[PDB]
This record gives C-alpha cells, structure tokens and sequence, in this order.
C-alpha cells in the first residue's frame, strides 16, 4: 500500500486523423507533433487531431487499489479512451488533468489506452493568439498513479490534495493550515491523518486528527501547523524549504502518503520603494523564458529545464516570469529550489501588433479561463518560489471588452488564494491597468521605434500620474542574430531581416541603467532569456524566430547582453569578457573595445603590446577608444588586474576597403 | 598594386524566379534557401532557381587595374550577370569559379551583380543521387578580387595560381617544382618572377626568373627549389609549413603577390602494414564530416569550421575523410594546421539502398565530372594535409556501368597530380574495387543487420583473397539519438524510431577492437563525426537527419561513444567519463556501471560510499557488475586515482515497476 507512480512515457503508436487508414509509427513521451513544421516557419502549421494509444497491461494484485492516469499537459484538448470508451475530456493545453480509471479497466489483461488530442483552433479555449506556437501533443508526462482505496485525494484539479496555506508568517513564528483533501473507496471507517514537518532528519512540527470517512467520501480536512523560529525562504540568499508529509494510518499501518515543499516567506510590494521579501528590499533582476526550444519544439526533457535554470543562474538573474501559461511542475521545482523570485500565468494573451483578439465574450470561453486559473492556483500553490499570479498578457479594450472578465479572474485568484498578489502584463492606456494589485508594461523603446531614452520618460510620467501604482515592467527586449554583425553602431529596422548583434547590446545597456536608478520600477523582466519559435516571425537571421533572446534558441550561444547582465548581476564569479568577438572583420580607422568584468579595470593588448589600463564603470564596463590596428589580422587582448589574471581574447582582420563611400 | 581582395557578402537581394512579382528581401552571404524546408524532413524541398542581386560600386581609381568575381561554392549551377549581361555559367556546386570583369563594367558608377543560382536536378552534374541534402544557393563567399594589369594568374579553374608539386622529399632534402602561371594584359614587356620560401623570419629559398610577357599572354612559368635537410609536414606530431611567397616585379617595383603553404611529406601505403607517413608507420583514426550544421543548413561560417575540427581534435582524430565533395578552403587550411590526414573527394555518389543512379552514361554528365575532378585539384593542390583523391562513392555497375569511366577519372587524377594516391569508397563486390590505388569499404556490421563479428570476418577474407589490396574502412556507424535511452542492451531496428543511444556505444566499442587488431586496414573512417542533414531519412528521434553522428546536429551534445574514442586516441589529456549518464530511469536489479578514462584504474561510490575500484581494459574501459541501488533516487559518481582525482557523476532514479513482465 505504499502509493505507486509509473511513468507511461515510452512506445506509444500515433497517427493524425487527417491519415485515414489507420497505419501508425511509434513514438516516445513527451511528444510534439509541430516540432518540424512550425520550427521552420510554416504559419498554417498542423492544428488538429494527432492520436496516440498504447496497450497497458493492468496487474491482478492492483485489484483493491485505486488507479488514476495523469497528464502532465496536453496541448490542447485531449479526450481520453480506455478500451476504445471515452473516459474524459481536457480543454485547455497547459494544466495538469487526471482520470480514475479503477473501475474501467480489465485487471490482468492488457488495455487499450487511446489519447486523442487536438491543438486545432477554437475560439473557446485560451490562448486564442500570441507570439508564440501552439505546439501540439502529449509534451509532458503520462503517468499511471496506485493508492490506496483510502487516499489522499489526487482529484482536486489534479493537484497534489494538499495546500499548505500560509496564514502568517514572520521570523518570531510561522502559522500554516495544512488543507488535506480525502478520498474514501474503502467500507465507512475512520482513520488518522498526520501532518508531519521535518528538516532533514530533524522533526519540526507533528500534527494527528482521527477523521471519519463514510464510503464514497470526497472531502477537505485542515490541521494547523505552528512553527516557532522559522528559517523563511529567502530568495537566492538562502532558498531553505521544509519538507512536509502527510500520511494516512490504520490500525498501525500506514496506508497512504505524499510529500509537499513548505517555504515560509512573506513579502510585499511598495509604490515608491519596489518588492519586499522577508521585510528586506530586493530589487528583482528579472528575465522571461518560454518552455520551447530548438529542434524539440515544448517535448522538454528533464536536462533542458535544468540547463535553462543553469544558465540563468550564472547570468544572476533572481527572478523569472514563466509566461505565457502554466509552466512544468520541474520548472517551479528548479525556481524554489534555486530562490528564483516568479511570477506565473495563465495564458489569457492578447495580440500585441497582430489581428484578432484574446477574449472572446462568450460564456464557453470565460468558464473555460476560469478553470485554467483554478487548475494554476491549485496545482502549483505549494512553491515558495511563485510570489504573483499574472492575470493576463496585452488584452485591449476594443471590440470585445474583457475588463469586467479580468474583474472576475481577479476576484477568483483573491479567493482562491489571498497569500499571492495579482499581476498583469500590459500594453494599453485605461481600464485594464487598474484591476490587478501589481501591474507591468511590455516596453520596447529602442527597438520599435524611438530612443531607450522614453522608456524613462513613460516610467517617471506614470508614477507622477498615479502613485498608487507598484509599476513593473514585464517586457523589454531587442532582437539580434549572432551571424549578423558590424562594426558600426546604427539602429535596424525591427521586422528587417537584419539585427545586428551590437544592437542588442546597445539596447540593453541602455536600458539597463534606466532601470537601475528607479527603484519604485518592482520588477524588471528581459524579453527573453532565449530565442523561441513564433512560426508567423520573418525577421533577423532565419523565418519562424522570436530572437531577442539573450541566448540562442539551442542554447549553445551567450549574445554579448547575457554578459553585460552577467557582469552587473553575478558580482561573485570573478569574469572578464571582450564584446564585439563574432564581429570579426574590422572597417573603422579608430576602433573602440569593449569588456565586462566584475575588477575594478582591466588592460587591453594589441599585437601583445599593451595599449594599457581602463577603469571600469559603474556598469562594469571598460572601454578603450581610438585604438590603432595594422592592416590584416590583429590578436586582441584583455586581462584583469594582478598575477594571476583571467583573459580574453579574439582574432580580428581590419581592412580599409568598401559600396561608393 | 599591392592585391587586393574584397569580401562582397553583404546585403544581397533575393527572390525565387517561381515568384513572378518581382519584389525581393535582403539575405547575407553564406546562405542556402533550403535551410528550412530540407532540414524540416520535406523531401520534395525546393529545388531550381534563387536570384541574388547586388549593386557594386566600380571605383575610377580601379581603372587600369584587372578585376574578378571569385565565388568559392554556389550550389549547383551559377549563372552571373553583370548589368544584367551574361558573363558566364559555371555547373557544379562545390568547386570554387572565377570571371574577369575588368572590360564589363562601367568605372565610376554603380554596376549590378546578380547570381542566378539553381540546385534544380540535373543528370549532367554530379552528384545525381546521395543520402544527404542539396542546399541550393550562394552558400559560400564572394569575393571582388583586385590585380595589376601584369598577374599571378587566378584563372586556372579559380585556383591560386600556383602549383609547389613535390617532386622529391626526404629527410636530407626536398626537390619542389615551383609551377606559376601568369597572365598579361599590359604591354609586350618582361618582368621578374620571385619564388621566396621562409620559415617565420629566416628565408630558406630565394629563386627568380625573368620571363617574357606577350599582351595577351597567359603561360606556366616553373622554377626548381631545393631544401636542403627540410623540417616536414608530420601529421598531428609537427604539423610544420614554410611559408611561399610569389611575386612579380618591375623596374624595382613589387607589382603581384600570392602566398601559398609548402608542407613538405612523403607517404605510402603497405597492403599488410597499413599507412606510412615520413617513413614511419601511422594509425589513420579517422572520421568523415559533411559540410553542414543545423538551422543554417550548409551555409558554414568560419567559426563552425573552427568548431568542427576543435571537437575532432579533443577527441583525438589523426585523419578525415571530407565526404562527399570538395569542401571549404579554410576547412583544408585547419586540416594543414592542426595535422590531420585528408582524404578529399569529388561527389561522384552512388544511390546505396536507394533507387536510380550516381552514373548516367553521356558526356555531359562525363565530361562535367571531370571538370570537377579537374577543380578539386588544382584548387586544393597545396594542401599537405590532403594526402589521397577520392574518386566515388557506391557507385554500381548494374544499368550505366562507370567501371569504364572511373578509370578514365583516374588516369586523369594521376595526370594532374602523380603526387598523392587515388582512393573509392564502396558497397560492392566486383570490378569497381580495383581501379584506384588505396580501395575503402563503407560497413554496417552490427547495425544494418548482422552482428559487428561479420565486420572481421569481411577483412580477413578480402585481405587473404587479394593480398595486394589496401584495405580501408571508409565508413562505420550506427544511429543514435540523445534522447532514446534504455536500461538494458538489444539491437534496434535501423529503419525504425528508435535508436538507444547505448547501440550505438556498443557498435562502436566491439568494431574498434576489430580494427585495432587488423594493422593491415590502412585507415578507417566513423560515419559520421556529426549528426547530418538528409531530407528523406525517417529514423530516430525525428525526421530528415541520419544520426549516426558521435556529435549532435547542432554540435552542442557528445555522445557516449565520443568519449570511447577520446580515451582511446587522445592519451596525453586525462580524462574520466561516465558512460550511460541520460539513462536516468533505471529498472535492472543488478546494474553495471561504464567509465571510459586514461587512468590505469577508477572508483564507483554509489550514495557516497565506495563499491571499490576496478582496472582499465586494454580499451580504457573501466566496469562495474552487479551494482545495487536502493528505489528512488541514487548518486553514482566515479573518481580516478590519487590525492586530486578527475569525477564524473550523475544522478539516477531506480524503479522496480514495468507492461506484463
Ligand atoms: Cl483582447
Ligand atoms: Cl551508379
């Protein structure tokens, strides 16, 4: 009676039904069918109905347990067979959903389970649009769950049945209601539910109820939990969790068990001062990042969460907005664990400079919506690391207006959890701004269009304006391909298909000091930590790419700006780094270099004689100006300060050729 | 007068000729237009005509100079127009062309450039069939090239110019006949010609001729050098050059320069005894590599070059087979450098298990074929680190039987350079295999059916049945994906959608010793170093790419056996690896654990206490039987001997489910 989890991710055999005879190949778990086509840029990519099914042979000795199969996600609407007998249907492609297949299945014999999905557009599920693909498939987990008949219930929105709400919380002392849903299958009994908090082998806390459960029982029971002397989940600095178990037991033995992370922490935000966590100012270096990648399309494997984390680790960054929607269960792991400050969403995305909307006022769609907030609360309520729940994404007021809507999520989020505030996105005047108690603008003065200087002008214009606002900004970013370089600093045309590399960094430095000096700005969140697929994009180095990422879409390659960041943000790892390295043929008489680095200056070399020392700014920045190189191949050179230095270092080829000027 | 040499990449304009309209967008120069659509798995990706075209200001002060359009590679036929005038067409997609345009422009103005390139199919223009893509376009430089009146000629098939044929080399001294040719458009005049070998400062050669220069003129002028005791090119052990400058000059004045390398080697090889280089016998570890990269297709920038051999190199390759066509100038310039033998080869490819032809029996497609033989040479002929000629590629004789035709390639490769040997790589049994000097067999042993044991049983029995063959292996390999993991070992089907990475360790581990053991195999070659571009395949984790690289697509992942070789061919850098690593999930009840290292022994700690240590095999291979793990998750970490050991680790996850048995 220990509770089992099977994964059920390999040999599945799918077809599409636009194939009709019924022959099928094999394929693995997590799985998209889009990872070709909307990869290379076709905009009418697949979006239908793929279908998967595989034989899973149910054991006789599982006869008296309950069975549930779990989907991690299914984008976007999944209908669930057993025996070729419909079982279920999900709507909605980024939540967790479960099915209890106990009484539906022949024990002893192999069963047929079917999952028939469809990523086809609807105008009743959310995202309706967005700057991104909406790849479809089995891209996350299948798993076969065994319990007890008497369980700690795995049916409430296909959560893990217990919430840890936190009621108070301070460094003198921590009050927590542990919410435990039951499930009862067994004959009318009682049992006894314990509550057990541990740090390592260390016992915290150990709470008891006896609770009597009548068959065919389905209900919540509460223990408080109080812990004096807390050590409180405090970001990067000390990302301390409890673990906590909560067990079942009869008669001596126990029956049923599951685990849950507790994190402590308390926070706010302030208009004038920005967020506070554990009642200690902490300015959130902030990034964005989508659950895609190259090649793989969103079948992220477990390596690929975890190099992305990696990454943003090393570049400093402290807190992440996982947009555009619900993200992985490892995800939010990886972010508790690491400290990582974020801010989750449901996919309530509206269509920035595109057509169409995101809302559509119909009672299908905003029930739907409704259930997708529910499912991200429940779900995910138990990481310390999630500190605002995002609402929404660029919704606008014409047409159908989704203000009064938003109200109502809002409500909805306050209920179902009032320890997290809400937060939005924007990139409108009026109304929509008003509802959440945070709120953030997607801002890319620099890059479409203007100087970075407006984006100053827009965050010091609206605090004057509305001082009760804790403004944010959720988005800003500039495209670069790292194959596009050249040796002059000129601003490109945004949906070109050319983005210079030194743009990108020029951009970011930029607005990185405006951001900087304000400290009333909550929150600031790079649009993006990594390129991503938006298959309808034609612009930079290749169609089918959203590239402002600060990473390649691979990951392989750091652009210059995740150094800048790195040296700004990472002040511990000692580094130095030459900017402008891939920009390797040279046309300018009077070059300038460039590096980041975490000393106090640094020297530049060329030829291996040394043009001498540079201090570093307050940016971490070193420049030299008018350097000399002699015709052809130039060795260029900076090294810290001391005996011991770290270098860098490129090969470049100056030319004084040409074009009529 | 100095020379000069103009890159002309930038900012090109594009369209299909199948867009009708007439509207183009800016593209960079390397690029192919089947970077999407092939890489994608479209097997009918397009093929035909991509129009590029550019305005070049022609400067007044380059009047009285000569000046040529150089491309080095435009797949597959370039058609090029200046002002919209034809100058010239050039069919075949890797060797590099040339056009003088000195008398076609007009000085002082803006002139347009445009390139009609067409990679639609053709039975006149090798290669006709190939398991690998047809990226069409412009997808290599462009070059303005500069000259005095009175030139180094660059018109000879677009190759330097120069020829350095080593007519005598031995370790008390070199005899090398200096081949120039010139070409003059001044008047009726003579010059001095210059032959200047150095080895950094120091001049080892000084030899001049004054030649008489009709207008008009275009001759081969040879001068002899004699290098007394020479330093030689020596593979990876001294990869040494000297340095040729060629000059012209006039009444005091230099008027033309060229450089080119002088790696000065002897080689033969032993029927029973293998490869020889200077005299001593030389283990050729070698891999083949193509000429592409995932997401920009075939249009390589140098830092990809630069990449690809660094991961060679790490691993330990002494020897490359640059399959299947003539490939860049600087990727035989790394191979110089760096020491590594080069087999380079024209792309006379065969269909293998596909259907229609490599040869098509007219003399279009003959005599085209050897024009290209014709390019591979004299562009390339310099190189020390090219060291045979390939001729095909599983060509077969049923149909259009090239038997004839391969000896008239080879009579014509002996005639242009008696210096280096001819080679064939084939699948056939027969006449094919006894034309070219050293003969090569592409096996699959283990993978395309079979067990690795047949391998052995094919070169013993080839090597007693013809003694007087060299006998390499020109491909071995096996498919696998990073991301197809199991616990247990057994053969996948090659066709299908599952390729376990631990196939192909295995594949490569038991073919290894097969020819470790075998010194009469001259060379042999790992198909392929990385993961390739093939429309067509439907195999593995996705469609479109054969995967039977030790590195993936994208360069960024090394596979397990990656690291079987580097343990086994790179001694001198210690090392220590586990084996086995992305298969996280584990099931057996007893587990054995793999490390390849350069350590004499190794130690597993599992869960951080020691099972103990074990030896190194003959092969670097350190193992482990009967490992116990506790359910759930284990540390596994390996440490080498001594106080300041190298680790590998990782992290598994053991579980006793299943599926009925
Ligand atoms: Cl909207
Ligand atoms: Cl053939």
């Amino acid at each position: 009676s220990l509770r089992q989890d099977i994964l059920l991710n390999n040999n599945w055999n799918f077809r599409f039904s636009h194939q009709v005879q019924g022959d099928t190949r094999r394929v693995d778990l997590p799985h998209t069918w889009n990872a070709q086509d909307a990869l290379a840029g076709k905009i009418d990519y697949k979006r239908g109905i793929g279908n998967y099914e595989k034989a899973l042979y149910i054991r006789p000795e599982w006869k008296g347990k309950r069975l549930f199969l779990r989907f991690d996600g299914v984008n976007s609407i999944a209908d669930v067979f057993i025996n070729r007998k419909h079982i279920g249907e999900h709507r909605g492609g980024y939540g967790a959903f479960i099915f209890e297949i106990t009484d539906l299945v022949k024990y002893g014999e192999k069963n047929s389970v079917l999952v028939r999905a469809n990523n086809g557009e609807q105008l009743d599920i959310m995202p309706l649009v967005g700057d991104f693909n909406f790849y479809g498939g089995i891209y996350r987990d299948v798993h076969l769950l065994i319990t007890d008949e008497t369980c700690i219930s795995p049916l409430d929105y296909a959560s893990p049945g217990v919430y840890l709400v936190q009621e108070v919380v301070s460094p003198q002392e921590a009050k927590v209601c542990a919410k435990v849903n039951l499930s009862n299958r067994a004959a009318d009994g009682t049992a006894e539910l314990q509550v057990l908090v541990t740090d390592g082998t260390k016992v915290i806390c150990k709470e008891s109820r006896n609770v009597s459960l009548k068959q065919g029982a389905d209900i919540l029971e509460q223990l408080p939990l109080l812990i004096q002397k807390p050590r409180l989940w405090n970001g990067c600095e000390d990302p301390f969790m409890y673990q906590v178990s909560i067990s079942l037991h009869k008669d001596g033995k126990q029956i049923d068990s599951v685990t849950q992370p507790l994190g402590l922490r308390y926070y706010h935000t302030d208009p004038d001062k920005g967020f506070f966590l554990n009642g200690k100012h902490l300015p959130l270096h902030g990034v964005c990042r989508h659950q895609d990648r190259a090649e793989v399309g969103n079948a992220l494997r477990p390596q690929h969460h975890e190099e992305d984390v990696a990454l943003m680790r090393e570049m400093g960054v402290n807190a992440i907005r996982l947009a555009h929607y619900p993200q992985a269960t490892y995800m939010y792991d990886l972010m508790d664990k690491h400290g990582i400050v974020t801010w989750a969403e449901i996919p309530f995305v509206g269509p920035g400079g595109y057509a169409d909307k995101g809302f559509v006022d119909q009672a299908s769609f905003r029930e739907n919506g409704k259930q997708q907030l529910i499912e991200l609360i429940r779900q995910h309520y138990n990481h310390p690391s999630i500190c605002f729940w995002g609402l929404f994404n660029e919704l606008k007021e014409v047409g159908d207006n989704p203000v009064e809507y938003v109200k109502e999520l809002n409500a909805l989020a306050k209920q179902e959890d009032p320890t997290r505030p809400t937060t939005s996105a924007s990139n409108q005047d009026g109304n929509l701004n008003f509802i959440t108690e945070n709120i953030a603008w997607n801002r890319y003065d620099g890059w479409y269009g203007s100087t970075p200087k407006t984006l100053a002008t827009f965050l010091d214009r609206t605090h004057k304006k509305h001082p009760e606002l804790r403004i944010g900004i959720s988005e800003y970013g500039a495209g670069a391909s790292i194959y596009h370089q050249q040796d002059s600093l000129k601003q490109p045309s945004a949906s070109g298909w050319w983005h210079p590399e030194n743009w990108q960094t020029y951009y970011h430095m930029e607005n990185w000091k405006i951001i900087a000096e304000r400290p009333f700005v909550w929150g600031t969140f790079v649009w993006n930590m990594f390129d991503f697929g938006a298959a309808h994009r034609t612009e930079g180095d290749r169609p089918g790419i959203n590239d402002k990422g600060l990473v390649t879409f691979d990951r392989k390659v750091r652009k210059d700006a995740f150094y800048f960041y790195k040296a700004n943000w990472n002040k511990q790892e000692p580094m130095i780094y030459l900017a402008e390295k891939r920009c390797r043929l040279r046309y300018q008489p009077e070059q300038t270099f460039m590096a980041f680095t975490t000393a106090p200056e640094a020297e530049l070399f060329v030829n291996g004689v040394s043009c001498g020392k540079q201090k570093a700014d307050t940016y971490s920045t070193v420049v030299w100006k008018n350097v000399k190189l002699t015709s052809g191949e130039n060795i260029i050179r900076v090294t810290t300060p001391g005996k011991k230095p770290l270098t860098d270092e490129v090969t470049v080829e100056y030319k004084e050729d040409r074009h009529h000027h």
